[PDB]
C-alpha cells in the first residue's frame, strides 16, 4: 500500500538538485518507504504540518535524526530541548523563550540593525564580494557571537561544531562519519564556554544562567541549554541570510520590490525562509502504531519529514517555484510548527530583517559574477561561494 523509493534525501545529487526528487515524493503518495535507510516519509504540506503538530505520537525525546536514541547512544548528551517531549521540555522551552523574547530584541537591535548597515557600505566599498564568507557568515560571526557574551577566544570553532550537529542530525554516510571523526575539540570548545564563568554578563548565556534562581531550570540545566543557542543560533542565520541574497540575486525584479518598500524586509526574509528551507528536514520516531495517509506505521519508526518539500508544494502554495516578497507566508514549517516551533525565531528574523532592509536602502543591483558553489550538509541548504557584484543605490 506504501509506496517504496530509492531516492537517497541525503545525497550530494540531491542536494546539488532536490527539487523534482521533492516532486516524486510528494507524488508518489502522502507516506513513502525510503528503502535507502529504512524511514517512512512525509513530503506534502498537509502530512508534515499534522506530524509536526501531533509530538504524543510522533515524538522527538528518541531523537529528531536518523538515529533513534532508545537503540544507539547519541553522539553528545540530549539537547533538553530539541530532543524532548512535554512535559520534561516544557520549562526548558520557557526559560529559551524569555531569554530570546520580544522584550529581549528591544535591547539588540540597534547594535544589529548598526552591524548590518555598516557591512552592506563596507561591501560597497569592495564591490565584488562573496556573498557567503563576506555577509552571509560575517554577519552573524559580527553580532550573534557578542550577543551570547561569549569571549573572543575559540570562536573558529563555532561554524564547524554547528556544521557537526546538523550533519549528524543524518544517517551514518560520509558526511555524518567525517563530522564526528575527531569532533572532540570542536565539542570541548562549545562545552567550556557553556559554563557560566565564560558568559559576559548581560549576553543570551548568562541570561540563561540567570534563569537557574527561578526553580525553571536547574543550574546542571543551564550549560546544556547555552549549549543548543550554540549549536542552532549561527549556522541557521548564515544560511538563512545567504538563502534570501541568493533570492535577491536571482529574482531582480523582487529586489526591486524590495528597494522601493524597505518595509518589505521582514517578509522578504521569511519567504526566502520558505523558499529555500535552510532547515531542510527532521525526523520524529513513532511512539505507538498509528495510520497517517492511509498508511499503517508501527511503533517506533522513524519519520522523515521534507520541511523543505512541504513549503514548495503546490497543494498548498501558488506558484511555489516563485520567491515573492508580498506572498502570505503564514503557515510556512521553515521554522517549524506546534510545540518545538523555533524558538530563536525573533533572532533569526531579526538579522534577516535588518540585512535586507540595509540592501533595500543601499543596493541597486545583485549580480552574480563567479563561480557558485554549494555547500553540502545532511540537514542544511545553503552556498559555500557566491561571488557578486554589489552596485551601489
Ligand atoms: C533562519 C534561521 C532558522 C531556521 C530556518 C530554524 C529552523 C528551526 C526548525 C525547523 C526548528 C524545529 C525543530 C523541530 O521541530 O524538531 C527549530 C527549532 C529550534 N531553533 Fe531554530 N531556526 C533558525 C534560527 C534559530 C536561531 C537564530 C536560534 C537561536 C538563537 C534557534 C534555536 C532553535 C532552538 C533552540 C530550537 C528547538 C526549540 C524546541 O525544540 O522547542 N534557531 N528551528
Ligand atoms: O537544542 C539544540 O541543540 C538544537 C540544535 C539544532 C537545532 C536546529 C533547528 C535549528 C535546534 C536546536
Ligand atoms: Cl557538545
Amino acid at each position: 500500500t506504501i509506496p517504496h523509493l530509492a531516492i537517497d534525501p541525503f545525497s550530494l545529487d540531491f542536494f546539488d538538485d532536490p527539487y523534482p526528487d521533492q516532486q516524486t515524493l510528494r507524488d508518489a503518495g502522502p507516506v513513502v518507504y525510503l528503502d535507502k535507510w529504512n524511514v517512512y516519509g512525509v513530503a506534502r504540506y498537509a502530512e508534515v504540518h499534522a506530524v509536526l503538530n501531533d509530538p504524543t505520537t510522533f515524538c522527538s525525546s528518541r531523537g529528531v535524526g536518523l538515529s533513534d536514541f532508545k537503540k544507539e547512544k547519541p553522539w553528545r548528551p540530549p539537547s533538553l530541548i530539541l530532543e524532548a517531549d512535554p512535559p520534561a521540555h516544557t520549562r526548558p522551552r520557557a526559560v529559551l523563550s524569555k531569554v530570546l523574547s520580544p522584550a529581549t530584541m528591544k535591547t539588540i537591535r540597534d547594535g544589529f540593525a548598526a552591524a548590518a548597515d555598516a557591512k552592506v557600505d563596507e561591501l560597497l566599498q569592495r564591490g565584488c564580494i562573496d556573498a557567503i564568507a563576506d555577509l552571509a557568515e560575517a554577519y552573524p560571526l559580527s553580532v550573534f557571537p557578542d550577543a551570547m557574551g561569549l569571549k573572543q577566544e575559540g570562536r573558529e570553532h563555532l561554524l564547524p561544531y554547528a556544521g557537526l550537529v546538523f550533519n549528524a542530525f543524518g544517517p551514518p554516510n560520509e558526511l555524518r562519519q567525517t563530522a564526528i571523526e575527531r569532533s572532540a575539540p570542536h565539542q570541548a570548545y562549545v562545552n567550556e564556554q557553556c559554563q557560566r564563568p565564560n558568559l559576559a554578563p548581560g549576553g543570551f548565556g548568562a541570561c540563561i544562567h540567570a534563569f537557574t534562581d527561578t526553580g525553571e531550570i536547574t543550574p546542571d540545566e543551564a550549560p546544556l541549554l547555552v549549549r543548543s543557542l550554540l549549536s542552532a543560533g549561527l549556522d541557521t542565520t548564515v544560511n538563512g541570510i545567504g538563502a534570501a541574497v541568493y533570492c535577491l540575486a536571482r529574482f531582480p525584479g523582487e529586489l526591486q520590490r524590495l528597494r522601493s518598500d524597505p518595509t518589505l524586509a521582514r517578509n522578504a526574509f521569511e519567504e526566502a525562509v520558505r523558499f529555500e528551507s535552510p532547515v531542510q528536514t527532521f525526523f520524529r520516531t513513532t511512539t505507538r502504531e498509528v495510520e497517517l495517509g492511509g498508511a499503517v506505521i508501527g511503533e517506533g519508526e522513524k519519520v522523515l519529514m521534507f520541511l523543505g518539500s512541504a513549503n514548495r508544494d503546490p497543494r498548498r502554495w501558488s506558484d511555489p517555484d516563485l520567491y515573492d516578497i508580498t506572498r502570505k507566508t503564514s503557515g510556512h514549517v521553515g521554522f517549524g510548527s506546534g510545540v518545538h516551533m523555533c524558538v530563536g525565531q525573533l533572532v533569526a528574523r531579526l538579522e534577516g530583517e535588518v540585512m535586507l532592509s540595509a540592501l533595500a536602502r543601499k543596493v541597486a543591483a545583485i549580480d552574480i559574477d563567479g563561480p557558485v558553489k554549494r555547500r553540502f550538509n545532511n540537514t542544511l541548504r545553503g552556498l559555500e561561494s557566491l561571488p557578486v557584484k554589489l552596485t551601489p543605490a
